[PDB]
């Protein structure tokens, strides 16, 4: 019994779509959904998607309000569609997937993920919903998340953090660390050994290790001494070189966060989307040092130190592949006389 | 149980809103309403109104599909709103009235015309719908149409023609001639004795009298001779003077229709709406004779001859007030030596 | 080397996309594509589709300019996508199919119809293009058109008419009659024995048989006498009953065309798309007789006479399934005392 | 002498509409009003309303720039329209009322509030403008604000705060505390005894009592001890329970402000408008505790303590009505064994 | 004292901008200008231009309503801007020139054509307006039209036809044949000896010579015999070859008009603008013969016969430059054994 007026009633009264009966008067003007509240129009939704305004409104109302995997993880695992839910991409202000299964009549390719149209697609299954672990078992392609153990299936421990209504957090009142399972052409995959990005903000950056606490509190030369990082170019890669017109290094989010406490800078997110590696056009406000494409990754400083210290420093230029968020991230490693010159997530 | 998807289901399956249950998938993109038919979007409605697209769609679906009074009559009678129906203005491609009573939740000022908000508005009542003659009796202001007599109420015989789905016609299978009643401040008002405009097109103009048949067949001089119209300036007023840069006269639709059979002309409808008198920026294609504001009225030629022959031709300039479509239309009558020079529907 | 400026250069210089090199300055304002010609913007395309303006522009430029099957035939045969071409739907002013194969980077689901994503879709193949008969042989699902025989494949002779740039015609300088082939799940399907709709207009209707010439010339009673159609309700079904408020019958396009020569009527195409059976909200201008859903089919009068004369007239109400344009069209046959009362393409 | 170019001249030169003569060149592109300043377009106004761009621009230019009652007060008092001013709703970025009286030709229902169309509407009168106290005296329905005493009328002391150009403040250089008067059908109303919401922000929250200073400085168990609030569920209602997946309580703005100093949270304002009680979809970033509909009221903690301590705690579930901002606010009071379990502003 | 409300008042009351004082309430919604007429919005203008809606509305209201040169002539003469008028392009529904001089504050580059910014632009001057012949004399660049002689200036007799409000006509009540003058870099230029295109429609085509009357009446073979056109390929060039998939010839409008009387065809105007030579994607409905780029010129058949009979037929391929509408139109002349094979307005 789906309608625009019922989706709007649910938004107004329940904060989101909750399957409740009722209708509120709605008006659609351009890309905005309004509702009449005491004779005046109140904005309910501004469409930032490439879908029709009323269709995007319904998918946003029908979004998953439980902690879900971050869109970058789902993309890295090859998820095409979700089973009977909408994973809302809060970085793009749009649905994470083109089509739905049992969600919205306009976007639905099927009502149940058992339909033969879903067989070639990697369907996302949520073990927290009844029957979805069995639906994954029967599906040809899919990704499954669970809070606990699945009989006979070997798990992949995912990241500590998940997205709850666009807030990335490590849950204390809710579980955010999931077990991951993947099936390709009916065969359960052995998910690779992986590092995870920490998904922190520059504004509210918090250290998650004694090494990260020491990076933010110590001076550059004290930290590099304490952690035996001489010859690993942390001055360039992590701290950043602001002495020339082209900003040197600055590829770790912790280094950007440290810089941010002292002086501000403009980070232009020219491709605004969730990804393991982010690219910014950075302009340092203090010096005027800038870089059009400054690739930034948020790895735990210990994990980045482990990666850089596990590389052969005998070649001038070399690609270093690292599994991060289940995807293969290529890095460019540049050395001279057995010491690191630069190390950065490889641009195109 | 009103919804956008239900209004669209009714349009698709019933040709208009018919109160049927069901929903079709709808998408709204800009000012157009689409529906998915076999995987592709099919346009159902293009909003040409100043109302939100979904609101205008519902009012158009909920339009009156019975022969109704032409919008010019309703306007001339001071109608502000209709009771539990939508009079669709096909000349403006929009609802004839801003608000509704018991039609659409967005535009509704009341559910029943008995609500105190309707008391100061001239509500249109349709005696063909049960209980509407009683609602007119209780209404402080209103206009009533009926197919027969209402005990005690003195009728006004309206025009022969009515509008059925945008087609103005004199009904043969349906009744289009109504009795008119009006109330101002609780008091039934006597509607004036009036002429009616014939509501004809220039393209499909058909004569409705032997005088009109003779105007279209006889040459200018033999028609003026046959009907004793010498000294009444029909050469200027009805036939039109195309000899100078400013187009002379041409204020009767029959004269424009006669001209149209010999040579074409541009009629620019700069205020596109239904009205007793229409204004056009006319450009004669043959001669290049033009007039920015050429007021045109479609009176039966006999009725126009009666009006012009009932005037005193002894004054140079005089306003002549004639009741047409229940409204007083001022004409400007210009005479010299007891003969008409010009007679035209008075501008501004 | 695809670009908006190159697609626009091809439109301006070649009349459509022709793979020519070059660029013209383009501006996009709202849903319109303009080009600068001597300092002023000239409109190249108005987007009437639900796709982005630049994407719809490219698909329209890349439209098939050879005589192609009419969209109603393709839909009736279950075509989902075309192989390396765009079938443009001139009734909807939009692409006939959502996605493309090797046409446009934005709409492409594949570059070649051999990609596993195309396997479950009924791909349209054109035997007039090199390698497409082979691609049909390899396709899991598909519809093939050819100008001659394909060794081993049993053909279905299609309609005489095809669509060349939106003009439906029976080709004299070009071939418009194709052989049809269909495959469902790797298996070549036998297309049914079918009648074809004639695809004529009400305005430019031309008779295609001596029976059709006699329907338009002879009066109702002498046509029914000459062709022994007494008791088959042609007075109601084909000629139409305009005596009551609800318009009776009028389900054959030839009957509407005959009526159109005497007096005009409004046909409201509330679902504007190509289909075997069309639904119109009809208002007869002469009488005021109207019908919200008047289903109209354009069959050759001989074919309609054959269908109605091949029915058992001994039951009060019965569904009659007739294959027209490869699809099964249900009719409702109503009889009384061994005579037809009504016969109409069954609604909903 | 009202024009778009004159309204724009006033905005550019006076900061708002000031009745000054002059014109600036204006361009309208979609929902934005621009002005040419030295050959380039400078944005003057982005329309966030459901009114036409030029009409909304004029109403915003003609907004009241004196401290006015907050829109939530006006709505609670039943104000329909303002007399010869525009109360701009800065929460909705739109006019607070549909129509105007003597403001804008497009929205005006009358030029003077003495017109019979205004008689049934509750017109807002400002005693600070000459003759408005007399206009209220003569009006059938209305709300009057004054800075001082009105002869013969008994006042209602309103809130300390008013809105000056969207900034809610307790005036020091201007008077923001008004006397309120209301008339219904010619009869001056006895306005009810009421509490007022404090209209504070979460970001710039400031305590307005020693109890509020102690709530923010003391620990939970110290405050509940000092103010004898044991058994009143302040731990749940005011402090908030973040231990479970559903966020417990958190219905007072002071409690949200206290939480905000320690850790951040997402408050989703799904119905963005001014109201006595606000509803937010809250997600606690630290714990992942969330609630789709968390009703929040900003009462002075002393006023909330007075309300909760004046309730009978002997029933399991009970509705408690409290007059806040002249409106009746229903609360849900849940008790067990003579102690409060929860107390919250009642959702639908 | 220019305003949107005053431009709209002039449109409503005068049919166009007439410098009259007054204002009407206006609303702008998207690309449409509306006015309130008795409580409802009536559309005044739909913007089809790339200028802001209110700016395009003012330029259309301020359009030249006197017979003016056709836009193709102005373009061929290199006109960039008009002096104190707007030449409205009715083929593009937009101003013919980007900027104005003394017309609209938004588009104005100057108030008087004597401003140094106008010196490098070819300004159009109208000798029918006081002081414009003098402004042409002082102009560095310009085109002047006059109804009579200008002392000392050698005239160019222009075409018989001009455009009066979008209607191209040879004036009888107005003068449409002008004297043309041009200045490049202060120097009066001698305009070439030229043919003129006749500016006729396919629908309302009328012959303008005994040769043109004979082309439309006589069969192909007897016209070619009567006018001694054997060996000049009129069968291909003028009559058109519809026997093959590619439509042969058909480059003269009279030939298209003759064809149009027997059977219809689609002419796709892919570059919709006024030009000496027009390009159409033509599809013959009868045969299915088509051509993506069919260049069509409307020359008087006598003028085309004179051009083709004045060519040397001894070379296989040759470019023939003919002056038409003051511009040099290149034709491609193809011969074999002393006879014409084809002659067409040379593409790209």
């Amino acid at each position: 019994a789906m309608s625009l007026e019922n989706v709007a009633f649910n938004v107004v009264n329940k904060g989101h779509f909750d399957g409740q009966q009722g209708e509120v008067p709605v008006s659609i003007i351009n890309n905005t959904v309004y509702t009449k509240v005491d004779g005046v129009d109140v904005e309910l939704f501004e469409n930032k998607t490439t879908l029709p305004v009323n269709v995007a409104f319904e998918l946003w109302a029908k979004r998953n309000i439980k902690p879900v995997p971050e869109v970058k993880i789902l993309n890295n695992l090859g998820v095409d569609i979700a089973a009977n839910t909408v994973i809302w991409d809060y970085k793009r202000d749009a649905p994470a997937h083109i089509s739905t299964i049992g969600v919205c009549s306009m976007t639905d390719i099927a009502k149940k993920p058992t339909e033969t149209i879903c067989a070639p697609l990697t369907v996302f299954f949520d073990g927290r919903v009844d029957g979805q672990v069995d639906l994954f078992r029967n599906a040809r392609n899919g990704v499954l998340i669970t809070e606990g153990s699945v009989k006979g299936l070997q798990p992949s421990v995912g990241p500590k953090q998940a997205s709850l209504n666009g807030v990335t957090l490590i849950g204390e009142a809710v579980k955010t660390q999931f077990n991951y399972y993947k099936k390709v052409d009916g065969v359960v995959q052995q998910l690779p050994e992986t590092y995870f990005t920490q998904s922190r903000n520059l504004q509210e950056f918090k250290p998650r290790s004694q090494m990260e606490i020491d990076f933010l509190e110590l001076a550059m030369d004290e930290f590099i001494e304490r952690y035996k990082l001489e010859g690993y170019a942390f001055e360039h890669i992590v701290y950043g070189d602001f002495s020339h017109s082209q900003l040197g290094g600055l590829h770790l989010l912790i280094g950007l966060a440290k810089r941010f406490k002292e002086s501000p800078f403009e980070l232009e997110d020219f491709i605004p989307m969730d990804s393991t590696v982010k690219n910014y056009f950075i302009t340092d406000a203090q010096t005027g040092s800038s870089k059009c494409v400054c690739s930034v990754i948020d790895l735990l400083l210990d994990d980045f130190v482990e990666i850089i210290k596990s590389q052969d420093l005998s070649v001038v230029s070399k690609v270093v592949k690292v599994t991060i968020d289940y995807t293969e991230i290529s890095f460019m490693l540049w050395c001279k006389d057995g010491h690191v010159e630069t190390f950065y997530p490889k641009l195109q």
